[PDB]
């Protein structure tokens, strides 16, 4: 799925991300916008040889097992390709683990560089939550 902005905000809220570990919903919507352009199927290779998967661009180096990575840490205990569905449950569940481990959202590079410190509430304006 390519989500609309408020559509994704509502889905993320149903999946418990509103204020999860202290991060308001706008943070999560901004992250998805700049990580994946609201796209559940997006994947992106990185310069370190890893790949980011799905709506929240979960990275294969630490978080999911891509089936190649020798000695994969797989901290979310999930195949990376299993993050590529229109249903956001698995990506949300892994995001919850990431933000808990990091005491923050800094692992999301796009969030850290394009969302952090901005008026993230603008991302949920008009969504009637
Ligand atoms: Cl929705």
């Amino acid at each position: 799925k390519v989500f609309g902005r408020c559509e994704l905000a509502a889905a993320m809220k149903r999946h418990g991300l509103d204020n999860y570990r202290g991060y308001s919903l706008g943070n999560w919507v901004c992250a998805a916008k700049f990580e994946s352009n609201f796209n559940t199927q997006a994947t992106n290779r990185n310069t370190d040889g890893s790949t980011d998967y799905g709506i929240l661009q979960i990275n294969s180096r630490w978080w999911c097992n891509d089936g190649r990575t020798p000695g994969s840490r797989n901290l979310c205990n999930i195949p990376c390709s299993a993050l590529l569905s229109s249903d956001i449950t698995a990506s949300v569940n892994c995001a919850k683990k990431i933000v808990s481990d990091g005491n923050g959202m800094n692992a999301w590079v796009a969030w850290r560089n394009r969302c952090k410190g901005t008026d993230v509430q603008a991302w949920i304006r008009g969504c009637r939550l």
